[PDB]
């Protein structure tokens, strides 16, 4: 009885050929409720593009589905909770845009440095204004990139051809991973100052929105040109045309808007600024792309093998011992991230006692999960750890041990610097409910919720500390539901990790490391 | 027509049942020469233990000879030289005898501490003087492993579990590795003055021989016990002969020997010595391990595919247009190893110009075998890049481009330090001889022959530099062949490599060091 | 025209001839300029001028039509070869002066 592959959006025959010939590839009209409702009970696969929702009415109405298959990157028309929560797969095409996103950043900004737009209708309004254009050459210019992941690498690659020297900013690369593309990395200031021209290359998380505003738009060399083809508002709108008018940016070019569709932006009444409607993966290779992608994915998934662009968990995956454990150890990874003085090269993760005896790879790319959150978007649960390392220049390992010396289990996450520093981080589960407890930083042993906002203090100055701590956060109107603090065993340093029910506006912090002389000062969401 | 496989030392065939049925399996009498040399002739394949010795003789003899495996780690009973002049592919199992040797070390180390050998004597001549005898307990105590390539991993993972602290020297294991294994990485003089046990795992290079001498000896902690089951005389025999009389270090423990057969030592005549006659291999699963493996080798490379375990090149594996870069680049990673402060976390290998047409990843292989020469013995030119990336933590990748700025063809080596800082070497060959020539160093230009003697100087005191380093050099007798040197293009440094008929002296070196206010000085010898 | 390849070669073959004149012992007799590589494909005519003109100043108290008459009444013949064969850099230009007594 062969398994039902059900394409609800318009993917090709061809396009999915990589599915076997031992599978019955079906079309319905996706779009069409009553018709995929329809067609859906059978479906042992699910393939869409952008067309159709797969929200939790398609899933509860689908009994026998096993996958569920974005031809794409973008994950907005599945629900990945509701899939995860009936144990279907989720998968993307999640490297089948680069080239096309690459080339239309690169696209703008050429279009931008020349004036294309303007220079074309100029001609399409039969006149010669030849006299009216200048452009921007790139040879020998200084080219930041702001995000060095898979695509803001290729645009350095493309530019670099052009004679450009290329510098980038992007806390989420390892300085050697650089040095091998032969890019020198920068503070985002740093980054301002130096660059004739900036193409943003970031992810859309709260630690990126609007990344680039007026008082970064102002530190940028006078004459900068300015590309966007990442995620709509990186760089704010109203700061841009601000200073496009003013004179200060030359020019920009925009693939996305803060909103869209986007029809009234005032960015679209000056010429200076190129804009399209969000075309940067609007090609035939890259929709085939997405489609071959997810059709090799899928046959992986059906075969029982493993499917390296999975972006959750579902089904077997998992036992019902780890399962648990996945969200804690995520939470230990961001927390060996922000404890970490730089990105480490590598996560050890360290599976001690009974949780010893389960199988626990998983757990090794929940920590990188953690760690890297900052680049990586909510939807995605899993990520693919050879591209990673790759990509970024970060590992993890897992290694088992039988013995834990207190908790019947532990997961202690290893974070460990180029330089052979180490930071450790410990959680625990227990109890009916299996609260999520950490239990270790750095040799020192606690018992805290793993939840809520955590503000983490090292520093120097150490009595009456916690009276000025205290005292601070109180007059701020914050509330500490938890608390952990001690003397550092050998130095002049204390610490102390307080949970919180806000975040610390700036000033206060200021005020905070001020008071107690401290030397880390970090804010942490780990909800 | 089915494959001969030749076994000429004492292999059962089911520990080389991981050949095929595709092959014809034969066995003679190796140490008897009429055999051997009236065997081969029909010979695709020769496995091979100790007791045989495949010379030019033995090879010239076998016109379809393609593989020579020895079954175990030493070469010294194959002529690789010969074997990679006619194209014939020598592999080893070289991983096959590390559990047996570990756990001889930590045999070594328990038999010292407690006197087993002694004690077990007086019972033999049947006496009870148990009051005579006292131990020492490994417990909470610090290890000094000198030299960390697997073997050493093993023997710290061992006696970790012990309660002991590790503490390693090995200048060719990344930080980042060391802090993965929980292994602190000292200097030899720190690991010295800290240890209560040592244990040698040193491959023997001159970089080696001899390397704990009356001198180092001199630093340990009173009451050291030190082993050595690793290379015959990596511990002054006579120094430690008189450390142990002296009462400085209480035990030791010794598997090797300057020269063995050896019958004569004054070590024999000392109690508080524990000796046996090289038998930290001597296992039967260490002996069946080496054949299994060595049988998988051959079963690879009689189906052409890939082998890991190759010593050489031989066949096919290699154009001709390739073959003689092989030899330059690996000097490329000496050079690029030694031009660095710390070691590299990898080596970026461009090829660029003609040469980028070629198949060229063994280039490389060569860059990595460079770098290494330090813990590489002679006989061996490939090396497992997988097994070097994950025992030591450094790794190579190799980039090509059409275009060379000047010369047809150039290789760059690309050495990168974990703090993103990078050393480029450079060299082309040119030529109807082929000669190799360095032709850049970070930057700077120049044509100097890649071979003999290389004494490489940056120094910060600039007028009459080039007088005072070569009246040094020549007060000291030494013959300067060729010279390269440059003033800095930004700093108040300055750079010379010379090419000298000898290696130069240590008080020289400083001289020359104190003369120019050096910052960097070294001997690397380029042949 | 003088190619925009061949542009930037006019000063340096004029300081190969400097350079091969000083390195003279005596006059040469013979001047040749051997053009390899990538630039053999290019009109270098204007090379063997440029030599010429180095050779000349690095002796006489010199233009581009003055050289060749300079260099007859002096007795050198000039000479320029052009070959696609490199050996090693992918262009290169060699000044040879061949003195009376035989020395290059």
């Amino acid at each position: 009885s062969l398994p039902v592959v059900l394409i609800a959006d318009k993917l090709a025959p061809s396009t999915v050929a990589a599915l076997g010939d031992q599978v019955e590839v079906r079309w319905v009209d996706g779009p069409d409720r009553d018709k995929l409702l329809a067609a859906v009970p059978e479906a042992d696969a699910l393939l869409v593009r952008s067309a159709t929702t797969v929200d939790a009415e398609v899933l509860a109405a689908a009994p026998k589905l096993k996958i569920v298959a974005r031809a794409g990157v973008g994950l907005d028309n599945v629900d990945v909770d509701a899939a995860t929560a009936r144990g279907v797969l989720v998968v993307n095409a999640p490297t089948s845009n680069i080239h096309s996103a690459a080339e239309h950043a690169l696209a703008l900004l050429l279009a931008a440095s020349r004036q294309i737009p303007a220079a074309d209708a100029s001609l399409r309004e039969h006149t010669w204004k030849r006299s009216s254009f200048s452009g921007t050459e790139i040879f020998g210019k200084t080219v930041g990139v702001v995000g060095l992941g898979r695509i803001g690498q290729l645009v350095a690659q493309r530019i670099a051809a052009f004679g450009a020297y290329v510098v980038a900013y992007d806390p989420y690369v390892s300085p050697a991973r650089a040095a091998q593309l032969g890019i020198e990395l920068l503070s985002l200031d740093d980054l301002l100052a130096r660059a004739d021209f900036i193409s943003v290359h970031l992810p859309k998380t709260p630690e990126t929105a609007g990344l680039i505003d007026k008082e970064a738009l102002a530190k940028t060399k006078p004459g900068v040109i300015i590309v966007n083809a990442a995620r709509g508002g990186l760089v704010d709108e109203a700061a841009l045309a601000d200073a496009i008018t003013g004179g200060h940016v030359r020019a920009a070019g925009l693939d996305v808007f803060a909103t869209e569709p986007c029809t009234d932006s005032p960015l679209f009444e000056l010429a200076q600024v190129v804009v399209t409607p969000h075309l940067g993966a609007s090609t035939a290779e890259a929709q085939d792309r997405a489609g071959t992608d997810v059709a090799e994915s899928v046959r992986l998934a059906l075969a029982g093998e493993f499917v390296p662009d999975a972006v959750n968990v579902g089904g077997g995956v998992v036992n019902e011992e780890v399962a648990p454990w996945l969200d804690l150890v995520r939470k230990l990874g961001v927390l060996a991230g922000v404890l970490s003085d730089e990105l480490p090269v590598s996560l050890s993760v360290q599976v001690r006692g009974e949780l010893a005896a389960e199988e626990v790879e998983v757990l090794r790319l929940s920590a990188l999960r953690g760690l890297f959150s900052a680049v990586i978007e909510d939807a995605v649960t899993f990520v693919n750890a050879p591209a990673l390392a790759a990509e970024r220049g970060v590992t993890a390992e897992i290694c088992k041990a039988s013995e834990s010396p207190n908790h019947r289990s532990v997961v202690d996450v290893r974070a460990v610097g180029a330089d052979g520093s180490v930071v450790t981080v410990s959680g625990t589960l227990y109890g009916p409910q299996l609260s999520q407890k950490i239990v270790q930083i750095n040799g020192r042993h606690f018992d805290l919720r793993a939840q809520g906002i955590n503000l983490i203090i090292h520093y120097v100055d150490r009595p009456g500390a916690l009276g000025k701590i205290g005292t601070l956060l109180g007059t701020a109107g914050v509330n500490i539901q938890a608390a952990q603090l001690s003397e550092d065993a050998e130095g002049p340093g204390a610490t102390i990790l307080l949970r919180l029910d806000q975040d610390v506006p700036d000033d206060v912090r200021t005020a905070i490391a001020a008071a107690v002389d401290a030397y880390k000062l970090e804010v942490v969401d780990l909800s």
